[PDB]
């Protein structure tokens, strides 16, 4: 009676940080993903990297709202989740989603709740707005679906036969100061700013024909001038900076700031026979790095 | 013995998108090239590259000077020596100091007579001779000094600040950044021509900020100008970590100054913070000038 379930972390293409404002946005799901498994158990027990506890909102707040929410259709007297990750709890690669969908799919396993996906996702999306105040669909819906989406008309995108080189800089970033951050600066600067997001809007439209037509070294470049952009808004540091030089050096087709920036990490797209060479060129620099693909597969059961 | 210098400057905002007609701002500095006239025998002209006679290859200003002006009143010896604080390349104006120096040194010594906006012609047209095509700016604001719009070459208040010039040792031709950044506008021109007016949406901004002396805000403003300039492709990894040390060691901003690929950047820095930015930027691996803005164009040493 031991039932497992994964999803995927995601990297932004293109488009983070002025989806809010309106703008378009490219999604990928990679081959990174959080495990939960899920056991029938006397008491509510959960063990992760930090530890095992009960039901925890400190430690596992999001699991521990996925236990809450589920128990109120099939009564849930106790359970073991274990969770393990391949993402670190750090940048835009989507932990907190991966983890969500994770759960949900582990407890529909588990005690029969015979959800769809549409509706794991939805639930995802209702876990993260209890655990975070407030959150965007996107992060579980990817993690539920897997593949590339566009954001927010969720157009699903031909997956790029790429290699992905995600650099960590181990720097801790805090998206909701970085997003008041780049709101304040917007508000600073009206004239100045929106049209700033109105092209990194365009940047998305643009990068959309090439990722269906495969021309990774044009979606490559084009992710080199959101770079910039994003830059310009505030949420680049020297560490992403060093990272992202560095792997471009090493022959990436592009590499830009995945997520909230700040911190984090950076993602290279990269032909797979330039993966090595890229990944040493960015370690080389300083960074914790992970060799990874796209994937089509969202939540699975393993 | 007549004594004469002229400054560099360096860019606030708007390189890269005053050629597609924007507006940018330069800010000339405390660094010049002081060139001594005299009367010897010989026309001879003395550099840190040696000395030589008329020498369009070795001393092509000086010499494309002295060509120019002696048609008007006859030199026959000069003894011209050359001085620089200002280093080379990166738009820092090298070549229009040493020749705005030059025609004041020998206007000086000899006769002409010239006003000042004389000078910035003749300054120009010879870049012109010698570069086979050049832009009025760097003459101008050499010779005029301070706080410079372009192209309207309204004059601003200059800024009470330190300016921290930080080299990174890396070679750039700027005829091939120019035309990679026209290539890419032409790639995406839905997408790159806003960039451009963006650019010079901020050194319209920036106008108003120099004028109330919001130093903090320049700054700000100079650092959304520089990651503008890195979506068009002229950043590279070792302008970034001068830049971003300059930036965690307190500048009000930094960014590339002039064409980009390689070159210097900038960082505005309250005065009493300037030796600090310096060293971070030195420790980052920059080959640093300090230095402040300055009102005076030619001057008469
Ligand atoms: C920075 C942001 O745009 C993505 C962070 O992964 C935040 C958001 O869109 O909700
Ligand atoms: C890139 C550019 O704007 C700055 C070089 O000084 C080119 C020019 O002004 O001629
Ligand atoms: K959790
Ligand atoms: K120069």
């Amino acid at each position: 009676h031991m039932v497992s379930c994964s999803a995927p972390g995601k990297i932004y293409l293109f488009g983070e940080h002025a989806v809010v404002y309106g703008e378009t946005a490219i999604a990928c799901a990679v081959e990174l993903r959080t495990r939960v498994r899920a056991e029938l158990n006397d008491s509510i027990t959960i063990q992760s990297q930090i530890g095992r506890t009960g039901l925890d909102f400190e430690k596992h707040p999001y699991v521990s709202a996925v236990i809450e929410k589920m128990r109120k259709s099939i009564p849930i007297n106790g359970v073991f989740l274990t969770v393990d990750s391949d993402i670190p709890v750090g940048s835009g690669l989507g932990s907190s989603a991966a983890v969500t969908i994770a759960s949900i799919g582990a407890l529909n396993e588990l005690f029969g709740f015979g959800l769809s996906l549409q509706e794991i996702a939805k639930l995802g999306h209702e876990i993260e707005i209890k655990v975070q105040g407030a959150a965007s669909p996107t992060d579980t819906y990817v993690s539920t679906f897997g593949g590339v989406v566009t954001i927010p008309e969720r157009r699903k995108l031909k997956t790029p036969d790429c290699g992905i080189v995600i650099g960590d800089t181990g720097v801790f970033s805090s998206t909701k100061e970085l997003v008041a951050n780049v709101r304040q600066l917007r508000e600073s600067y009206p004239d100045l700013i929106e049209p700033l997001m109105t092209s990194i809007g365009k940047i998305s439209r643009i990068g959309e024909q090439l990722v269906l037509s495969g021309d990774y070294a044009s979606i490559g470049r084009l992710m080199n001038v959101n770079q910039g952009l994003l830059d310009a808004l505030g949420v680049n540091i020297l560490e992403l900076s060093q990272l992202i030089y560095s792997a471009r050096a090493a022959g990436a087709f592009g590499a830009k700031i995945t997520g909230a920036g700040g911190g984090g990490c950076m993602v290279a797209l990269t032909a797979p026979e330039k993966c090595n060479q890229v990944a040493e060129a960015v370690a080389g620099a300083g960074g914790k790095v992970t060799i990874t693909k796209p994937t089509e597969q969202g939540l699975k059961v393993d």
